[PDB]
């Protein structure tokens, strides 16, 4: 597998606050950023086991970037070019989001520190909340995309059958703005049938759980996005069959993928 990076992964390494590689930062101002409010962008600086995937990550209705921050640097150590977003407006859409995410991934392409570390084929969008169904948004206008992780994703959009992207969507089980029952687990069920995707509950959580670490988000998160975007078979033991992790208070998939 030539998109395979790092060491054969455990229960440790996916759970890690930071994998093995080592990261670095770096800005791309709201003036830069065409179609997005600009972002920072965590990268690997080890370029000898090739290049990585992509991964853009949205903010929630009222957030900047601080809300998703950790989530950069945890998922960059893996082995990824990550870029969380701040939007063009704190008051957008899901919708808008999506473009948004669309529009920051393609900015990777362009700039000039990470351009030559990043698979233009191998990329992936997540986000909080609106950010969620704005990944959502993002996965139906771009087929080619190889993963999408809503956290606790808000949408009006409550069908997603035009999704081709393997999707793991996150819930929190007492999420009271999002609730599950009419945005996440809904969100999951109108995916195809005959798409790789996960729901996964966080046991006890509330909305604003993705705010700050979490393990179990990060965890899966991670092995999600080695599964798919870089194909990466030594991650699916982590996904099939259902984790039994105490933190997670419902599973759902279309396992074995």
């Amino acid at each position: 597998n030539p998109y395979e990076r790092g060491p054969d992964p455990t229960e440790s390494s996916i759970e890690a606050v930071r994998g093995p590689f080592a990261v670095a930062q770096t800005t791309v101002s709201r003036l830069q950023a065409d179609g997005f409010g600009g972002g920072t962008i965590y990268y690997p600086t080890d370029t000898s086991q090739g290049t990585f995937g992509a991964v853009a990550i949205s903010p929630g209705f009222t957030a900047g970037q601080e809300s998703i921050a950790w989530l950069g640097p945890r998922i960059a150590s893996q082995g990824f070019v990550v870029i969380t977003i701040d939007t063009i407006t704190r008051l957008d859409q899901p919708d808008s989001r999506g473009r948004q995410l669309q529009a920051a991934l393609d900015h990777l392409r362009t700039n000039s520190v990470v351009r030559n570390r990043i698979d233009p084929n191998r990329m992936a969008v997540m986000g909080h909340s609106m950010g969620g169904g704005g990944a959502l948004s993002a996965a139906a206008n771009n087929t080619s995309l190889e993963a999408a992780i809503p956290l606790q994703g808000w949408h009006t959009r409550k069908n997603w059958s035009s999704v081709r992207t393997p999707t793991l969507v996150v819930g929190a089980q007492l999420d009271t703005i999002a609730p599950v029952s009419s945005h996440s687990e809904a969100f999951y069920n109108s995916l195809p049938s005959d798409l790789d995707k996960a729901y996964m509950e966080l046991r006890g959580a509330s909305h604003l759980v993705s705010n700050t670490p979490d393990t179990t988000t990060a965890k899966y998160s991670i092995a999600w996005l080695k599964r798919f975007v870089d194909d990466d078979l030594r991650y699916e033991q982590f996904l099939c069959p259902a984790p039994d992790d105490f933190a997670i208070s419902e599973y759902r998939s279309t396992c074995p993928f």
